[PDB]
């Protein structure tokens, strides 16, 4: 801790007034065999943010993994930064804490850090003993259905939350600037983060510039691309050509004696993104923590650039086919 | 009126009952000084549709051209469709109604049959008496000044318009997916129409998608591309290829005896995506208008297809550097 270069205690001051670090550990399809586990290893090695979310459906073996880190005390409750994502089923205003308080009681944690929005996208409610996490389903088979539920409803509903200090912060995930520019017309409180697919292929910059002028901060996932997408055979993934491998990435790469993951990941914290990668391996994880102790280049950034192609690969328009979900149309 | 093909004739019925003409004459950038003769030889011509808007100054030079038609018996009321649009300023649901009122006073009419919220953008209110049309003035010098009122607050000033009749459908504009699928959450009425930039550098196939399935009417404007700008010396537009000599729009022109700018126009028309192409050109007044009486092939609407780049000249982006407008994002 006395060392001056750049590390993973890096953070980001959010407009709440709390730090955020600006690396974490990213728990979408962490094995639940084994996650506890992982989670209290990734502490271990000095991982301190924790991605989660209702939909992930290993909220429970998480909450195991941190609670066996505190009981060791290998770490204080204050250090840890625990996010979840009120999933699209819970838009309604009168479910909202409903929702927290499972995410608490599955955790078994007194508050989260930050409870994100998950998506613009309002399901039908389904209750917690019908279906946990609910994912997809909306009370009637494969059909989709939708609650009448302005987006703003909810977040007011969000900022309730925060009075009570069981949600520190809250924020929103997958909202495009003009979504965002009509909340904070309506917000008492504002974001104090988007979380968003963010990566080579899909740069949006005007998007990043304008939150970020708001002092609203961001989160990228997906940082690898169409990598995280490959196991679920993702068509479109499975014909990408591989960030690991190109040759703007791999040049940079190079010249750092850095890993392309490493300038993958670098790419977004050094412009004050947040990055949260994911890994069941035990041995990438050192090596995605330790990303801020070498710097990109000014002209790095313009060949980064270049490969901005708005490829989406994580896009609610392929769920339902009968209704399409427009938010990136 | 006994010819079976295709004419300026031809309609889409909107949601809310009433048919809409799918050609009418756009009004933007027609001259003060001639634009009631302009309006009056359009109205002879075979126009019933004008598109107007509170911020583009003419619009009691248009309501004087549409009475002089009236007063000779050229055309019943009932037979014009006239559009009118909501400036940026008048976003506040206190001041919706207002803003009708300024239009049918202005244009000398009784009702509208279409008032559109000009843009997803509340510019703080500036009285009529000092600026008219304000256009980008929020009083204080150029500085941009804005309202925090959602959308959803002045769509339910539009949503009471209707009921006294003095505008018989309302609409949107320049209103992105994302926007329109929040606001139907919180719409008793759905919007009759959304108009926005429509061409084959802009061909935004998603939102045509998920608008239309809605019930939704969509009206282009700028179908001739970057054309319409070049008089504004917009950087962007002049240095964009001309649609009129694309090779792959005039190859379409020599198979039909038609220009390319009728090529252009009928590629939106075709697919019940209405058009109101202007000009102060009382010469190519006609050939605008009669558009409807060709078809292209499916492989034409492939290959025009193949010209969509997310090219657009309309963005808002562009009028405040200090607090940029990110509603295309
Ligand atoms: N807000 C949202 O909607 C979502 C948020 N997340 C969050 O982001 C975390 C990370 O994003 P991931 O998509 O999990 O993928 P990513 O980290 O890009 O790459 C993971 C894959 O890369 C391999 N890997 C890791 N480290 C590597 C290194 N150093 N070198 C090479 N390859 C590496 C991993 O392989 P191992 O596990 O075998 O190592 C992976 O294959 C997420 O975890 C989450 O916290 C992401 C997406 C969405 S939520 C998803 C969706 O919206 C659903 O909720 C609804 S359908
Ligand atoms: N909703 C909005 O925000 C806006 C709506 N409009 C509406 O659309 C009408 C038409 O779009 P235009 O941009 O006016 O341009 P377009 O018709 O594409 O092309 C006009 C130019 O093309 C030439 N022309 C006409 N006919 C031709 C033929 N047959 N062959 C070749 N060239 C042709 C014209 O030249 P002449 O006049 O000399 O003939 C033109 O040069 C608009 O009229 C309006 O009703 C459009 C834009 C926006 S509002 C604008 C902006 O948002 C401001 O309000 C705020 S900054």
């Amino acid at each position: 801790g006395l060392v001056p270069r750049g590390s993973h205690m890096m953070s980001i001051k959010l407009n709440s007034g709390y730090e955020m670090p600006l690396v974490g550990f990213g728990c979408w399809k962490v094995d639940n065999a084994t996650c506890a586990d992982t989670v209290y290893n990734a502490i271990k090695v000095g991982y301190r943010l924790f991605d989660a979310a209702m939909d992930y459906g290993n909220c429970k073996e998480i909450g195991e993994g941190i609670n066996r880190a505190l009981d060791e005390g290998l770490v204080a409750r204050d250090e840890l930064f625990i996010t979840s994502k009120l999933w699209n089923s819970y838009h309604d205003p009168k479910n909202v804490e409903l929702a927290l308080k499972k995410v608490l009681s599955d955790m078994k944690l007194d508050y989260i850090d930050l409870f994100l929005i998950h998506f613009p996208i309002a399901f039908k409610f389904v209750p917690f003993e019908e279906k946990y996490p609910p994912a997809f389903y909306c009370g009637d088979g494969d059909n989709f259905h939708y609650e009448d539920v302005p987006l703003l409803e909810t977040w007011k509903a969000m900022e309730k939350l925060t009075k009570g200090g069981k949600a520190k912060s809250i924020g929103i995930s997958n909202f495009s600037a003009a979504l965002i520019y009509d909340l904070l017309r309506g917000a008492e409180i504002k974001p104090a983060v988007l979380q968003i697919e963010h990566h080579p292929y899909l740069q949006q910059p005007r998007l990043i510039e304008y939150v970020q002028s708001q002092g609203i901060a961001i989160t990228a996932y997906s940082s690898f691309g169409p990598q995280s997408f490959l196991e679920l055979k993702h068509s479109k993934a499975l014909d990408t050509p591989t960030l690991f491998e190109h040759k703007t990435i791999t040049s940079i790469a190079d010249k750092y004696k850095k890993t392309p993951a490493q300038v993958l990941l670098r790419w977004a914290s050094q412009r004050d993104i947040a990055i949260i990668p994911k890994s069941n391996n035990p041995d990438r994880l050192l090596q995605n923590l330790e990303v801020n102790d070498f710097n990109l280049s000014k002209e790095d950034f313009d060949e980064i650039s270049k490969l901005d192609q708005d490829l989406r690969f994580n896009n609610p328009w392929d769920w339902d086919t009968k209704n399409r979900i427009p938010i990136f149309a």
